[PDB]
DNA sequence: GCTGCGAGATCCGCTCCGGTG
DNA sequence: CACCGGAGCGGATCTCGCA
DNA sequence: GCTGCGAGATCCGCTCCGGTG
DNA sequence: CACCGGAGCGGATCTCGCA
């Protein structure tokens, strides 16, 4: 542990990873680590090897971009729940075209939000003004990112094969364009063999707000809760409603975290009804 | 399985096979099939006509039972043009029949070969039906006054049919706030269940049945054909009664 | 299975995959894959995906490649087995300079084998007849795969990365390029925190040949062999010596085969030795 | 008759030690 | 005295980008 | 205040059925 | 009668290349 100093020298000296120092000096590998981090040139040439994800979202949430096929431009539309699709050609990527198909789109199904790229159409103003006309979020990523929009970009590739493979069965480009959406949407199965159309109709009839309006006549329950660290319980901080009770554990909304969050039957106790 | 209670409902009341499901949750198709087998009343059904306003020719169509309805501008009548529509009606919609009149787009030899291709029937000739022809020409008289109502307000004639269809579609609702988007959804969610639970898995076969008196079971009986079969029973019908019963697959005779 | 002659219809019309197929006709997946085996289209648009490998091989079985940085020839010479590396720049990539530089290297070291790409310098038949006048075999490898020569990449990185990090810290570029070595040689260490030049001295100690040559007095001893399927073992096919023998099995060679079989204990009786 | 791999960074599984009821 | 993280040790796992 | 995923292809783990000692 | 692949079923796992 004395060595210390020495360590950081050579470090500083020659910059070697704090694994090798670690197995040659003796020195607890967090400590050599944290030399790393506190040194420069390493810091400076390290790489950052991070996991991020994708905007699933939930129902209605969709994102778009435009495909270069043939050099002809087509409008490509995807879900991300369900996982249907939709595509049509446009001569071209102006803004009142993108805004006709746009509102063809929402006059054909009832979506919530939208996500998009930096396309000048996108950003539009007047297109951001309709998709506030018409009540719809609309959130730009963030630039050259593509990942964001991953799930375009694989459903492009799948339509382009596909319509390598069914080009020359039709006397029209958009007639083979209708049949590969057919594919994707109606014939393109896996697990349950059920189809995105199935999906996205399921989801719209669960999704139907008269059952989650009349829901509201069940009984509601007050409750307590306590956090558990290392076994130690704090005090019954606050109380909320019971909002739902499963075996062993219920489900309640902390006002301090505003979010959802569950304990166990255990740390919970049960406030009597009005009688 | 209630729909063999359904079908003696039927055979006393007589009612609609509309108000038949609704009521007591069975197939479309086998509320169909139930009126055609009743002699006292003697599903995805569409119809298709041409209109023009401001000389401008537009498909129209319109499904029988719902009510609900769509629209696009066209550049002309003729034959391909009717097949690209049609070929992206069919893209966007799952149909089982269609009702036209003696047109010839509607009549041209490739659109019927490519109806057959497709699986679908066609029907062509003057149309005799009112209730399907009423409600034509309200769904024309009103698109066209909805039309000339939303017009002036936005900048693409596309636009504002795709307006006119978000009302007549979301919009516009009857009974207890119900679209014509909502009961096609709901039409189509339960039609396409019962499908893939009763019909490609088996079709005209026969079979013997058995009734339990008691718990003792009864002679085999029939032959008859196998109609509706569901998870452990069947729908058949006992020719003495003209009424359908629900036996237990255990009690059927599978007749290859 | 009568609706296979649809399917196969279908198939040709559609070209969806056998999953969904099977999924909706109820057909043995086996029969829809073959389908789609003896089909021309997606025959025609499948991807071949394989794992594939590296030739790391034995002791003293290298490969090589140039280097491209700042505009500056370096030669990077790195081996598979234990990991050691070594590096020198030179002016030019010409034949009589890469000869002048292996012929150092071969005076450094005792190789074996190396390994290249279609490198002009490593493709001159004068290389290959020096190669040939020190008795090293020369293979060159695919063109256009540098994932054969992957070693010698990721040593490439590593050793650019390592030149970023050093580079200020020395007077000659020559010198930086003797530290980068010394770092990936000697400090470069995981595992058991032994270099890779200790790795190397090691392989030499036991590929040391004068006890591999008088490890031949050991006592030989021959047997039978067979081969079990199902259970079900064979004949007691052809006499071959006991290689080596071990806890419930030993060590065979098989004149068939040409290689080398290990077969249980069980099906294994001992010959006496000669008395 | 031939051939993608490894530095680098967090997280976690874990085991003696700890607080902890 | 049982129990769970705490810390240390070791291993498991992710993208990336070199040609 | 934000964000890589999924068609496609072999191999394998496996469970009733089989040969198999 | 125990045992191991055989075949079928289902799931696990690999690179790649689209923008």
């Amino acid at each position: 542990i004395e060595n210390i100093p020495l360590a950081e020298e050579e470090h500083n000296k020659w910059h070697q990873d704090a694994v090798s120092l670690h197995l040659e000096f003796g020195i607890p590998r967090t400590a050599a680590e944290d030399i790393v981090q506190q040194c420069d040139v390493c810091q400076e040439n390290k790489m950052p090897s991070t996991l991020r994800g994708s905007n699933k979202r939930g129902i209605d949430h969709w994102q778009v971009d435009y495909t270069h096929y043939e050099d002809k431009i087509i409008l490509v539309w995807v879900e991300t729940n369900s996982g249907l699709i939709y595509a049509e050609r446009v001569k071209g990527e102006t803004g009142q075209e993108f805004r006709v198909q746009t509102m063809k789109w929402y006059a054909m199904f009832a979506p919530k939000s939208l996500q998009s790229d930096n396309g000048p159409a996108f950003v539009a103003e007047s297109t951001q003004l309709l998709m506030k006309y018409l009540g719809i979020e609309h959130t730009t990523g963030i630039p050259w990112n593509p990942q964001s929009q991953a799930l375009v970009e694989r459903t492009h590739q799948t339509l382009k094969n596909t319509l390598e493979k069914l080009i020359p069965m039709f006397n029209a480009f958009e007639s083979a364009l209708a049949g590969t959406l057919i594919t994707l949407n109606i014939k393109r199965k896996g697990g349950l063999g059920t189809s995105p159309m199935d999906i996205f109709i399921f989801n719209k009839e669960q999704q139907r707000i008269q059952q989650q309006s009349k829901s509201k006549q069940e009984k509601i329950r007050f409750c307590y809760y306590r956090t558990r660290k290392r076994g130690h319980p704090g005090e019954w901080q606050g109380p909320t409603q019971v909002l739902w009770g499963g075996d062993g554990a219920i489900v309640v909304k902390d006002r301090g975290t505003d979010r959802y969050l569950v304990i166990a039957n255990k740390d919970v106790k049960f406030i009597p009804p009005p009688k």
